[PDB]
Formats: C-alpha cells, structure tokens, sequence
C-alpha cells in the first residue's frame, strides 16, 4: 500500500533534473521495507527526448543477479510530480513487456540540486505495488550524502539513518544504457 503525498520541491528546477543525465540510487527506504531487498542497485537517466518527458530505469539485485530496464513517458501532474506509465525493455530498448494500463509508478521530486536529489515514488504493477519509497539519488555513484539531502530527508520527516545503502554491493552500471534508453 502507498500512503503518502509527496510534496514536490518548491521552485524545482525541471530543466535541470530531466537534463539528460544519469542519477545513481545511494540510498533508500521503503515504508514497507519487506517489499523490495535489503541489499540492491538502482539508477536512471532522466530527459526530454524529441519535446516528451522521458526516465530509464535500471534495477539490479545483487544478489540474486535478477536485471531489468524500464523505460516511461512522465505525464505532469504538477511541478516536480508525475505519472509514469512504463514498458519493460532490453538495454537497447527492444521491448519485452509493453505499456499497459495498470503498469504505472508515480514519481516525486522531493528535492534536487545539481548533484543530489530526494524523490519518492509509489510502483503500480496491476493489484500489486511496492510501498511507498524513498531515494536518495547523486550524481556520482560514490558520494556520501551531503547536508542538503540529508537536511531534505529531515524536512520530509524522515530519518536518513533508517535508509539502507547501495554503496557495499560492488553496483556497476552501464550508463551509456541508460542516455541511450531515454530515446527509446
Ligand atoms: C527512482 C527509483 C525507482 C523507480 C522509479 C522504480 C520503478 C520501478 C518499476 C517501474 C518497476 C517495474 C519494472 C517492470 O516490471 O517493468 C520496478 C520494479 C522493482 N523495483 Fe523499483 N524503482 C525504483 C527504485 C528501486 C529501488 C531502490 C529498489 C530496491 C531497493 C527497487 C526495487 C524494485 C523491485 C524489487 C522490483 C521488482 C518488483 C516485481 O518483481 O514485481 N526499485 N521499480
């Protein structure tokens, strides 16, 4: 179940955030923290392509080595807050599991600077979802949270010790992938 209204960052900077770049997941948290793994790696790249709102998506359990890509046209729901309805692709964009109605993640842009971000999303897949969840995203796969982020995880109250790290799990990401996907 997802619970949360997410409030968008005051004055976010869309042009910034969906520029085209790659965003690394360092750290995350599910209210239902039984619904994803404890250990995982997650990026995106997030830009418009040809005037349409694009994200990729990449999911990688390390343990298990179970890997997929994901990629969506954001419909606008208001600024920094979007819908997305997403197909299941290769990492060349062949799909393997069409748009449908019912297979729809929305996403929250909670904060953003030019290297951190705080969002949100809630994962529709048919009756399921996947709670709602947090994460804590940079530019470089490698970098502790910093006091802007953190402070936002503290405005958003929540604590950023409760949030689970993807920095020991060895992640490496193709991010060619991923800036290739957008256009897909
Ligand atoms: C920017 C953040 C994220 C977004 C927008 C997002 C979105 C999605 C989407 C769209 C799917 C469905 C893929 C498909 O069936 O085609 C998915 C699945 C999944 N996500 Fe995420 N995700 C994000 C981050 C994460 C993180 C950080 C974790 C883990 C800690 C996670 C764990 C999972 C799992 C385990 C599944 C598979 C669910 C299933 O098998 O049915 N996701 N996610």
């Amino acid at each position: 179940a997802c619970t949360k209204n997410a409030i968008a960052q005051t004055g976010f900077n869309k042009d910034k955030y969906f520029n085209g770049d790659v965003w690394y997941v360092t750290d995350y948290l599910d209210l239902e923290p039984d619904d994803v793994p404890k250990r995982y790696c997650a990026a995106l790249a997030a830009g418009t392509a040809s005037g349409k709102l694009k994200e990729a998506l990449y999911h990688y359990d390390p343990k298990t080595q179970d890997t997929f890509y994901d990629v969506s046209e954001l419909q606008v729901e208001s600024l920094g807050k979007y819908t997305a309805n997403f197909k299941k692709v290769d990492k060349n964009g062949n799909v393997k599991v069409a748009v449908t109605a019912g297979n729809y993640y929305t996403f929250t842009v909670m904060y953003a600077d030019d290297s951190s971000a705080l969002i949100h999303t809630c994962l529709h897949k048919g009756n399921k979802d996947l709670g709602d969840l947090y994460a804590v995203l940079n530019r470089n796969k490698d970098a502790a949270a910093g006091d802007k982020v953190k402070s936002a995880v503290s405005a958003a109250t929540l604590e950023f010790s409760k949030f689970i790290s993807t920095k020991e799990n060895n992640c490496a990401y193709d991010n060619d992938s991923l800036k290739s996907l957008l256009t897909k």
